[PDB]
């Protein structure tokens, strides 16, 4: 049904909230839960964990499933899969990590795949043990995504860190 509400409006297309991707999937019923993956969609931590965690594991089985016979993914890259109880389908956006000396050019790569689909719920990319700036990151977002994205962003301090930044 796609009911968000709650959003701070950044630009024309871009939406941020303070709130747990989990809390919004749950609430606002999206098509499309964007998921912070790793290449052979491990979903152990970060927001792939809690994500994974609300489907009961299905989305790890289901993305088991997917490797077994397609491999890993790039990094930039994505794939869709089941949403489950989410969502009607989880995009897995793989971001670069530069905490290991991942491309960060590949940031942009990354977020150029939600361009695919009209609205998203999603989280910010390579935040987390990935290790890019989380100011970088929004830009990118701003720069690159021309759909409608709404950006959950789970700590007060770096919600209010990337609003405070933005409106400069
Ligand atoms: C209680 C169950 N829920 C959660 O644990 C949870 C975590 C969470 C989240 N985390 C962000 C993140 C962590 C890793 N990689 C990223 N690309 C981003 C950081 C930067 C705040 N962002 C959004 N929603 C979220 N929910």
């Amino acid at each position: 049904v796609n009911s968000f509400s709650g959003y701070l409006k950044l630009t024309d297309n871009v939406y941020i909230k303070n709130a747990d991707i989990v809390e919004e999937a749950k609430k606002v019923k999206p098509t499309v839960v964007v998921n912070a993956a790793n290449v052979y969609l491990k979903h152990g931590g970060g927001v792939a964990g809690a994500l994974n965690k609300a489907t009961n594991n299905a989305m790890q089985v289901e993305s088991d499933d997917y490797i077994a016979t397609n491999g890993p993914l790039k990094v930039g890259g994505s794939c869709v899969l089941s949403g489950h109880n989410l969502a009607k389908h989880c995009l897995h956006v793989v971001g670069p990590n530069v905490n290991k000396g991942e491309d960060i050019q590949l940031l942009k790569s990354a977020y150029e795949n939600f361009n695919q689909h009209e609205v998203l719920l999603a989280p910010l990319l390579s935040a987390g043990i990935f290790g890019a700036d989380p100011i970088h990151s929004l830009r990118v977002c701003v720069d690159t995504v021309r759909t409608n994205v709404y950006l959950a962003v789970f700590d007060k301090n770096l919600y209010d860190k990337l609003v405070s930044s933005f409106l400069e």
